[PDB]
């Protein structure tokens, strides 16, 4: 599987995403997303809280330096009209945690899919209160545009994700 695992920093691209998104079989609503770390550090995956949705695989525990990390998401199969939305965290060489939240909703007649990234002080694990956080403050709209912002700690991210069903996200985090 490609999902759940880790690959050369450099080796991530839209197809490789795309890959992933195929990977997750026929489902209405899913999401692939590849996070590049080069943060000059390592991360250990702390925890995934899905607000909607679920998962098949399993968070790559060790990311290290110059390596990115691959992760998906869908709706529950059935008939029922919900998205992907999750919220997970990664810890930090540095001791801080890198939260991350994807929103894939079902109904774009009303709604956009949204995302963002925030680097908390210490260990902390993704949960409802993180979700919030990402999700009410000033999240990014998967618009197909690149975007870009210092998260403090001398840090930042750039990334991208796309506006429909199936949505592909891309996101580096550079020291």
């Amino acid at each position: 599987a490609l999902a759940g695992t880790i690959i050369a920093g450099a080796s991530l691209t839209f197809q490789v995403l795309d890959k992933v998104l195929e990977e997750l079989g026929k489902v209405s609503r899913k999401i692939a997303v590849g996070i590049d770390n080069e943060s000059g550090g390592t991360w250990t995956a702390l925890n995934a809280y899905f607000r909607s949705g679920t998962t098949d695989v399993i968070l790559p525990e060790f990311v290290p330096n110059t390596k990115a990390l691959l992760y998906s998401g869908r709706k529950d199969t059935g008939p029922v009209a919900t998205g992907a939305v999750a919220a997970f965290a990664y810890y930090m060489s540095s001791g801080n945690t890198l939260g991350v939240m994807f929103s894939v909703p079902f109904d774009y007649n009303w709604y956009s899919n949204w995302w963002d990234v925030k680097i908390y002080s210490g260990k902390r694990r993704a949960d409802q209160g993180m979700y919030e956080d990402l999700y009410y403050g000033n999240p990014y709209r998967g618009d197909n545009g690149w975007h870009e912002k210092n998260l403090g700690y001398g840090l930042r991210m750039k990334g991208i994700m796309t506006s429909a069903g199936e949505a592909k996200m891309q996101i580096k985090i550079s020291r």
